[PDB]
């Protein structure tokens, strides 16, 4: 199984398997077959989301791609190709991270020339329209820098919506947007819909994304294969899930939006769930407008067994921990995340996706009918699978022993790490009374996070993970230690910019760790740093001392915590969590951008098939995984694409 795709600009396309589908009932597979159906026709509302132009954009360099009859090997070819693919992965014109327009590397008279030379049947051309005007509208948008120029702009002085390429809002300026929204609010509603969440705001009025309104033509395919899916419910709370949502999607009313996101909650049995809606509001530079997204999944149960292995030891991992007794709480209960396997992606999830998913957003959904927190083991999997042989750890770890052991048990141990961090980590301990759980003021994340990781890093580590069958042998957590250790001390430094130092809470909170074991650990031996031929290698020499570190700085941690010892926090902070020594910075960096190490992921889906009788009755669901990313790209943009290219 191949997890590499392909790799251009500053992105590799990965894959990801779905683990244990064939298992599945065949009653279940055709569920999960019309949920995937309903994920694959939102695609096209994202695009139109981001950019009134990207559709028209998208299919024009489309049309040329496919019907090409020039020098594909010539560079103005090459780089229109890199473009259109950025394009697919970014679903727009704009960097799907840094929110920049794309500088195209192909001359303008190239692609007029290509334009010319396709079939203007094949061109996204409105009615009356040649490919001349089509390209007089959209060539300064792609070409010219000051135009369109973030798809969110997040500066001051400036009117964000009219300076945010993203099409939430048209013909209205901010401050009659912000005032709508402020107007519309109610503060005595204890149960408020999400004002905005799902229209374009125009010139003052909503036109509500929903069937015979916005976007119509993908909803109501949507709407058609989840009434397929409703027919194949696995149970009548998950029906009743299905149903509401139908109802959303028809009425686009936000109370519905409310009560499915109700029933989603209570929905907790269930094998198979979903995620298809209007859902994150991050492209709206407002906040308040959701980009459309969706996720099909099942229950992974083994991952899901494993979690609860932890969260219900959760008491004997307090009782055993080396903090002071007086910060252990008595009676702890283990929460456990589940883990679900991801069977497609779509829109704002697809390609470039997540690892978790934590829903629904409306705070009063949350606080009195619960909600549902999951994590995606087989797109984690996929990440760490698709990095073994990438010739990082060949370029940057100490000898081949750990490069062995790494290989052999570096994933498991990570993800046992992050399930006890996670798990346990930040549920362990208590504040001794009357101590403001804000004592530590800046300080706070990074200590916090710090801490929990060190419960994770402690335990791992711990026979005991041995005798409840989570990890194979004694000596697996090495590889853990090994990997935390170069991380924290070194190998993150490819994230700093040159000249700059640990930032965010998470890098600082692991170099905190790492550099306070390094320092304690020094009379020793226990962490070298040493160099051959000029390259520094990060040699442990004593892990079992490393844990009995872990668990000191663990109990030195939790102090400063549970008695809010501020002046503790800022000393572990700026002493060990701060600085970054500019020759190990760029001597770092210079290795690293050897390797060729695309910075941004994103993944291709599986291809389900439904195999039927004479009769149309389902005999089998297939899936496979032989489609590359140019294939899957234009297969959606050809058979998954049915909005016009203008929705106005
Ligand atoms: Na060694
Ligand atoms: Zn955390």
């Amino acid at each position: 199984f191949d997890y590499t795709v392909e790799q251009f600009a500053d992105l590799q396309i990965l894959r990801y398997k779905v683990p244990e589908f064939e298992t599945l009932t065949l009653k279940q597979k055709e569920l999960v077959y019309y949920l995937t159906q309903a994920a694959l026709e939102g695609r096209d509302i994202l695009f139109d989301q981001n950019g009134k132009y990207n559709l028209r954009i998208r299919r024009m360099l489309e049309a040329v791609y496919t019907n090409y009859k020039g020098d594909k090997s010539a560079p103005d070819f090459k780089n229109m190709e890199v473009y259109l693919k950025r394009v697919w992965f970014s679903n727009g014109i704009h960097h799907h991270y840094g929110m920049e327009k794309f500088v195209p590397g192909f001359s303008q008279d190239f692609l007029k020339q290509a334009v010319l030379g396709t079939d203007a049947q094949l061109l996204p051309l409105s009615e009356g329209q040649t490919a001349e005007q089509l390209s007089d509208e959209l060539f300064p948008v792609m070409f010219d820098p000051a135009i369109l120029a973030k798809r969110v702009n997040q500066a001051d002085g400036e009117d964000l919506v009219l300076t945010s390429a993203s099409n939430y809002y048209d013909g209205v300026t901010q401050q009659e947007a912000e005032s709508f929204y402020g107007a519309m609010k109610d503060p005595k509603d204890e149960t408020p819909v999400s004002y905005g969440l799902n229209s374009r705001l125009v010139k003052i009025q909503e036109k509500v994304w929903k069937v015979g309104g916005l976007y119509t033509q993908a909803i109501e395919k949507i709407v058609y294969w989840l009434k397929k899916a409703e027919t194949v419910a696995e149970n009548d709370a998950q029906k009743a899930v299905i149903s509401k949502l139908i109802q959303f999607y028809e009425t686009g009313s936000l109370k519905d939006f409310d009560e499915y996101a109700i029933l989603w909650v209570k929905d907790l049995d269930s094998r198979i769930d979903f995620v298809n809606g209007f859902t994150e509001s991050y492209g709206d530079p407002l906040g308040v407008k959701a980009s459309w997204e969706s996720l099909v999944n099942f229950k992974d149960l083994d991952a899901t067994h494993r979690t609860e292995i932890i969260s219900s030891n959760a008491q004997w991992f307090e009782d055993h921990s080396p903090v002071d007794k007086s910060f252990k709480k008595e009676k702890v209960k283990g929460v456990s995340a589940k883990v679900i396997t991801a069977a497609i992606l779509a829109g704002d999830l697809y390609p470039a996706t997540a690892i978790g998913i934590n829903l629904p957003n409306a705070n009063w959904i949350r606080a009195h009918h619960g909600s549902k927190s999951v994590t995606i083991g087989n797109i984690t999997d996929a990440y760490n699978k698709a990095a073994h042989g990438n010739g990082f750890n060949e370029e940057f770890v100490s000898n081949d022993e750990e490069r062995q052991r790494i290989d052999q048990y570096g994933d498991l141990t990570g993800e046992l790490h992050t399930d006890l961090h996670e798990s346990l980590g930040h549920g362990s301990g208590k504040l001794l009374p009357g101590v403001d759980p804000d004592a530590l003021k800046a300080y706070g994340s990074t200590i916090e996070e710090a801490r929990a990781d060190l419960f994770g890093l402690y335990y791992v580590a711990d026979p005991k993970l041995v005798e409840l069958k989570l990890v194979p042998d004694a000596e697996a957590y090495k590889a853990e230690y090994y990997t935390f250790l170069m991380n924290g001390l070194m190998t993150q430094l490819v994230r700093i910019e040159p000249g700059n130092n640990i930032e965010e809470a998470h890098m600082r909170n692991r170099q905190l760790i790492a550099r306070w074991v390094f320092e304690k650990g020094a009379p020793d031996k226990v962490v070298e740093m040493v160099k051959k031929d000029g390259k520094t290698y990060v040699v442990v020499n004593d892990y079992e001392k490393v844990r009995q570190l872990f668990g000191e700085l663990l109990a030195e941690i939790q102090r400063i915590k549970s008695t809010g010892d501020f002046e503790g926090a800022r000393t572990l902070v700026e002493n060990y969590a701060v600085k970054v020594d500019p020759a190990l910075h760029a001597e770092v960096l210079a290795r690293y951008k050897k390797l060729n190490l695309a910075p941004y992921k994103g993944f291709i889906n599986p291809v389900y098939e439904l195999v039927t009788d004479k009769d149309g009755n389902i005999t089998d669901v297939t899936v496979s995984y032989n489609e590359d990313y140019v294939e899957q790209m234009l297969r959606y943009s050809k058979d998954y694409s049915p909005l016009p290219s203008v929705n106005n």
